[PDB]
């Protein structure tokens, strides 16, 4: 055992053989023990750091000669045609009740409008809200859309897809090279269209949102505005973010949507909502994709509203955090926007448009909206969360801890076998 | 010595023993010397890099289901009640002189208004500016605040705290779940309120700032605006930044504010200002916390203004850099905002509000302001400056330099002792 | 050979000598071979990672008591003086043809305006467009610029430099301490100035851009707007980015502009454009720096427009990517801006300005624009792309791979020489 111990490849062990003295041998053995203990210390420390599943964040600017341009959704701040609602006021409260699925506000059950709506529902249960709103709501034609240009080229209403939202009859664009982009001129027409001030909605103009082609708009408090009588210029850049899985970040790719749709936060949320409503009530609302039987109107007062209140109160639906019901998507793309304004009907131009439209000098300043949406930069920002230590990396670093200390990988094990025989 | 030298644990030393030739021994000794020199080189290099006190910057998106919502401060762009100032024009110049503490502008000493203000100060030294402005300034009641909603729920004036600022009688909100947020409707009332055009302030509307609950608003050129007759929608996200200490960044935690208030850049600045004014003049102005005796009006013309001019000229007060009088705080939270607009008095709604307020159609369009402030995203950005090398890390890396070269930690020292005995 | 092999400094080699058994020697030799193979594996892996030329991205906040303030460029949304154009309508189409160099749009060759412009060009080839526009275009004097203040101090028109752009007669500011900054009051004068609605330009107001002192404005869809009758407040921060060379980023410093001008993306682009036009056509347009002979008017219809169409179609000019004709600059500085508005002519102030300007209560609200531009912080963001591995770094890391495995740098080579002799 002495020959192997002396021949063992270690600085202290070699020193023990060289000095050939009791005090010397003990001192070198102690030095070796301390060095290996520090090695172990470092090892452990660095391994516990890896077992935090640590991350680094990179952020970089990416470029192309011709980028894809995001979809847009437009709505009239005024809902309904004047004529079709003057004699049918209860429609406002009926629509507010139906749109709970979206707006998630609360309505005083004791209010007079609620009583009238409940009476009508009890009297006309065969009435169809969607078939009505799709006809008497905001409409897009030659009468409404005076002009539209994408990239120098003309555009026509037929290019616009149709979507239901809070406001009803919401139209979308570009549905599924720098400084240039989409340009429009709307005739908001406060003579035809109207809304109930009582419920708010006291403001006139165009409301729009910017989203990916394959997403559904949200609106709510996230929707952008443009006023009557001013040209709005909107300059945007694409922004992309990337997330890692549950150990390192919050992404949960494993979750997939019904109908084989690509994952999206909003999608997840609303699909959860629909699942709860259907399972508890057996029907689904009109403002959600065709999961199944559309709910009867009476169910909205009897079933849907209490169910939504319960969902809200119990927090059955959650967003964001890794434990959440609706985790953050792997990748997301946002379109930040900055807005500047200019007086639209120039006095020179005002008479011209007057002539053009055969409209009074009062009407044009009270009804027309011009919008431009433009790409500020042919480059876009990507932000990537990255795993700070791969398995392999651990290996590389593992060796490091030993550095500055007794330099050995197999000698320590070689001595361990020597000790095992020495102890056996 | 030869036995120890031959037995010394080093590649070149082992080669010297193996070859047993003069040329061979010299060649291996030279190779070992070069390897250790490169080791040292690397060592030194990496240590000099550590002694730059280097940093890395991480940036990451953090989540909660219901965040805390920032405080807000509102002011009227028009200062004073018409009635109380029609016969007391000197008040404008008096207030401008008093507000030097804040606005830090310059006033022509030869101007007629300055002469009149100086005469009044010489005649009515017992006059109290603050007791006047708190009564004849902008006020917030049922008459002024037509509506206020926080998160669906009603809000009332009593919820609003009172604060003095440049504009006087500045009211704050929320003083010390997604897409939703605060909504208001002000009656700015250009019949009652007024201001001196001569001094600027030619523009009518609401001025507001967004800040942390526990901070004091700054306004100045950093305040946001909303016009008369348009609904402003303001969409915000919380933004947080973190800084390291003087060796790595600019933070100086050691500095604490009087009255045991948590550190803040602005707070530091203004406290410094107050310290200088008090020590040099023995009094403090009304627009700063109650450090001590409020300054008499005459002191403003005689003492305060020259002192502020001297402070400005001599740069006695500084912000930002680590040497500065007012270093950057450890952590800071900002609220970037994007604004969109829409015509507020819809023709339908205009008659309604007319009726409601018993006001002319002319009055409403030229006096009302609507504001919404909303959280765009239940996630907030944090940016962290981080120390790129810990003490421990140095240890780990220290080892690396030796890598690729004569692999040893204690053998080099072992040979050093062998050389010491060899030389002794 | 046996003595050297046994004496060779390696864990397995030492074990081979110690055990002195065939099975033992083979096992230790295999262990050593596996360890060195893993070493090599790691080595290779990490070297292939280095040969991706990887990068890390830092982003940090930098500070000064008094920063330099960016230049600004202002233009009138209305081009031409009414008087000089009422009898000379063809000027609109002529200018549109000339400005192709900039706007890069398309004009219907069959349009009546095009025919009239072509006839005039065929009739008045000695006509000079630039000498006309510089006189009948937008002008800046006491009549136009009611007020201008930089940092508390007065400013005068003579401070403004003159520049040609799309709009013609574009004036610039500040040409080659916190919250404060530039403030202006323009008289846009829709009585004097005008434009052709037919071609768009239906909107009235001031259009401006923010750029570095030493750059040329671009405008196009990247220009900011301010409306008539509202005070605009613009809050900005400086933003700086840094890029690495072709192996790591996309910067190509080697490219320099003619006339010894510092590199700029836009500059590169336009210089390329001018080079192509001159070489193919032998002349240059007026809206580009004085490369040489200014092109005759007929050339615009005959030569310049087809050449620009060909350039567009063939993609002879490119921006951004490392292969591109116009690579990204080493460093770039941008000025993001956020805008808020307030009703400009307060009813108190309205009469005052009426008196001042001797103008009607109609005229002021229909013609005046007020702008402020301010610095949001005494601090600016820099973003730096950084080479993630230096040559030296490779050395350091090279060692790491060997770590955790047979610990040797020269012993492996020492054994290699032993094997070479063993095989020879």
């Amino acid at each position: 055992d002495h020959d192997f111990a002396i021949s063992t490849s270690f600085h202290g062990i070699h020193n023990i053989v060289q000095n050939r003295s009791k005090i010397r041998r003990v001192l070198w053995l102690v030095v070796v023990l301390g060095s290996v203990s520090l090695v172990t210390w470092q090892i452990y420390i660095r391994l516990l750091n890896y077992f935090t599943w640590p991350t680094t964040t990179s952020i970089e600017v990416q470029y192309v000669e011709k980028m894809e341009f995001p979809a847009v959704t437009f709505c009239n701040l005024n809902r309904f045609q004047t004529d079709a609602v003057a004699k049918f006021g209860v429609i406002f409260f009926l629509w507010h009740i139906v749109s709970k699925v979206l707006h998630l506000q609360e309505i005083t059950a004791n209010s007079t409008g609620s009583r009238e709506a409940t009476d009508f529902a009890a009297s006309h249960q065969n009435f169809s809200i969607v078939e009505f709103i799709r006809n008497k709501g905001f409409y897009l034609n030659n009468s409404t859309l005076l002009d539209c240009e994408f990239f120098g080229k003309p555009c026509s209403p037929k290019d616009f897809a149709h979507v239901f939202t809070e406001y009803g009859n919401c139209f979308t664009f570009n549905h599924g090279v720098s400084g240039r982009g989409l340009s429009l001129l709307f005739n908001v027409n406060q003579e035809a269209f109207t809304d109930n001030p009582a419920l708010g909605f006291v403001d006139a103009g165009i409301i729009f949102v910017i989203h990916s082609p394959k997403k559904v708009p949200q609106f709510d408090g996230l929707g952008l505005l443009s006023p009557v009588g001013m040209h709005a210029r909107v300059t945007i850049r694409q922004v992309k973010t990337v997330h890692q899985e549950y150990p390192w970040g919050e992404c949960n790719p494993n979750i997939k949507l019904q109908n084989f749709s690509s994952y999206s936060t909003s999608g997840c949320l609303k699909e959860c909502k629909a699942q709860h409503i259907k399972k508890q009530c057996g029907c689904v609302p009109f403002l959600l994709p065709g999961y199944g039987i559309e709910c009867d109107l009476q169910k909205y007062f009897s079933c849907v509203s209490p169910v939504l209140d319960h969902i809200e109160f119990k927090d059955l639906c959650t967003v964001g955090t890794h434990n959440s019901s609706c985790p953050v998507s792997c990748e997301e793309i946002e379109y930040p926007a900055t807005i500047s304004y200019s007086s639209f009907p120039s006095q020179k131009a005002l008479k011209y448009l007057s002539k053009k439209l055969n409209q009074s000098r009062k009407y044009i300043r009270e009804n027309l909206v011009k919008i431009e949406i433009n790409y500020s930069d042919l480059n876009y920002k990507i932000t990537q969360q990255q795993k700070a230590v791969s398995v392999s990396e651990l290996l590389a670093d593992l060796g490091g801890q030993l550095g500055l200390f007794c330099g050995a990988s197999l000698i320590t094990i070689i001595e361990i076998i020597e000790y095992l025989f020495t102890n056996f």
